[PDB]
């Protein structure tokens, strides 16, 4: 109860850094990188009991995940990877690990001032995606 309150809401992308390089490291192909890199998603986060839902809506792709913290689930990512994901809360940060084909990437979401800051890491490459309230 009240675990993720400060995440709940409707958020819009305001800045991005190094996302194309992150996508390259993940294995995303040229055309998907270009179209996906243009997107300005909204991220809609809600909680109902133990179930957290994160929706992403953009002109590129609309996706939605629902999950319970610590409980693995199957996810098809916007770039069409079929991954096994687990999301946990670590010191106030939502930590989302995706595993596929012997690879792994981690997406961290944290509240910083009035922003929701998303850090995506694949090996040595980090992208930072900043969202603000819609
Ligand atoms: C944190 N984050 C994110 O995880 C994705 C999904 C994603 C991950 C890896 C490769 C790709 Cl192509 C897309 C994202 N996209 C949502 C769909 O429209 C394009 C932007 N924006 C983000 O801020």
């Amino acid at each position: 109860s009240h675990m993720c309150d400060a995440f709940v809401g409707t958020w819009k992308l305001v800045s991005s850094e190094n996302f194309d390089d992150y996508m390259k490291e993940v294995g995303v192909g040229f055309a998907t990188r270009k179209v996906a890199g243009m997107a300005k998603p909204n991220m809609i986060i809600s909680v109902n009991g133990d179930v957290i839902t994160i929706k992403s809506e953009s002109t590129f792709k609309n996706t939605e995940i629902s999950f319970i913290l610590g409980q693995e689930f199957d996810e098809v990512t916007a770039d069409d990877r079929k991954v096994k994901s687990t999301i946990t809360l670590d010191g106030g940060v939502l930590v989302h690990v995706q595993k596929w084909d012997g690879k792994s990437t981690t997406i961290k979401r944290k509240r910083e001032d009035d922003k929701l800051v998303v850090e995506c890491v694949m090996k040595g490459v980090t992208s930072t995606r900043v969202y603000e309230r819609a």
